[PDB]
């Protein structure tokens, strides 16, 4: 358990901040995330932690393939994704893909990735879809 963030009382917000943080400066990651959330609020006029959960619903994977040794060879076998990992991945994707967006600032790119994901659009959502598709393709038997 990480802490409930002091503004919204959310552990999801705390983990987002941690995913945005590169090489030390907590203040800068906070500014990016609270900034992004306030932009979401401005756009929708609703609670941005609800927006963020809507994005996470669309981006969290339920199944994935994972490498496993079987009989001395390696196979990528479909497995359930545990809810902690599923959340981590979805945050990693939202952040990662936001970095290739066209908007001018990181605030605006993260906000707009979150907003698009909350509507079932963009690359984070496509990555979920593709993760599930691989899980389905790698079922050994029909």
């Amino acid at each position: 358990p990480l802490v409930n963030d002091p503004v919204y009382g959310s552990q999801l917000v705390t983990q987002l901040v941690n995913k945005v943080l590169l090489k030390g400066k907590k203040s800068l990651a906070e500014r990016i995330v609270y900034g992004a959330l306030e932009q979401a609020r401005d756009k929708t006029g609703t609670d941005p932690v609800i927006t963020l959960k809507r994005a996470l619903d669309n981006v969290k994977p339920a199944l994935e393939v994972r490498s496993r040794r079987v009989g001395g060879a390696t196979y990528q076998v479909p497995v359930e994704v545990r809810p902690d990992r599923s959340t981590t991945l979805a945050l990693r994707w939202l952040v990662g893909y936001s970095r290739q967006r066209r908007e001018k600032t990181m605030i605006e790119r993260l906000a707009n990735e979150i907003l698009d994901a909350s509507n079932g659009l963009g690359a984070s959502v496509k990555r979920r879809e593709d993760t599930h598709k691989m899980a389905e393709a790698n079922r050994a038997f029909a």
